[PDB]
């Protein structure tokens, strides 16, 4: 009974908002929404944007289902909650689940996301998709290239998105951390600092965080493909 959710968080003389860089010939965004698009098993995906955003188009995603809401905040951890909270207005609940990705990682397909779906649908919390940390760690200490040691990667993985929470344990969490003035880096560590236990599913390399220039061109090899 528990139906599902997509969350995609974004914000906004600055240059462009990363999720509206184009990507051999459509947005970084719209890779996230067409992964989506293609679950018909989800009741709805809600991009959240900056009321301040003046570079959403929705022509340029047309064809795919979601909805927009300017309900975006300062950072990150407030766009996930105020979209939490905006979630009632499409008859979501607390117990429903919400799936939070980022769109900076326009590698996901619709195979990965009913992989967590399919792996996490019967726990009580839930978790996110993530990969074992393969490379030797270097710890290299700011303002410096030197290296230091060599750091155990025994037991550490690298954290990805989505992120497969219930909406209400997930709202509260974010909300607990706001009142405390934590900041949060993913929703996995909210539930974590809540006192919950999130779950690992195997992730994909292809599946990468973009950033630097580099990161694109690779995005536009592996995708485009």
């Amino acid at each position: 009974t528990s139906r599902l959710f997509a969350l995609i968080p974004c914000a906004g003389g600055s240059a462009l908002p990363k999720q509206y860089r184009t990507l051999a010939g459509r947005a970084l965004l719209h890779y996230t929404l067409a992964a989506f698009d293609a679950c018909s098993e989800f009741a709805q995906t809600l991009v959240v944007i900056s009321p301040d955003d003046a570079h959403f188009d929705a022509r340029r995603f047309a064809g795919l289902r979601f909805a927009v809401r300017r309900c975006g905040g300062a950072s990150r951890q407030a766009s996930v909650m105020n979209g939490l909270i905006q979630l009632a207005e499409f008859g979501a609940t607390d117990a429903d689940w919400v799936l939070v990705h980022d769109a900076a990682r326009p590698g996901i397909t619709p195979a990965l996301i009913r992989t967590l779906i399919g792996a996490l649908k019967d726990d009580p919390v839930g978790g996110i998709v993530a990969l074992p940390v393969a490379d030797t760690l270097k710890r290299v200490p700011a303002g410096g290239d030197a290296i230091e040691r060599t750091e155990s990667r025994n037991g550490l993985w690298q954290a990805q998105t989505p992120q497969m929470f219930r909406i209400g344990m997930l709202r509260d969490a974010i909300q607990r951390a706001q009142l405390e003035g934590r900041d949060l880096t993913d929703e996995a560590s909210a539930i974590e600092w809540a006192g919950h236990t999130p779950r690992v599913v195997q992730g994909s390399l292809r599946n990468f965080k973009v950033t630097y220039p580099e990161d694109f061109d690779l995005a536009e090899a592996i995708l485009a493909h």
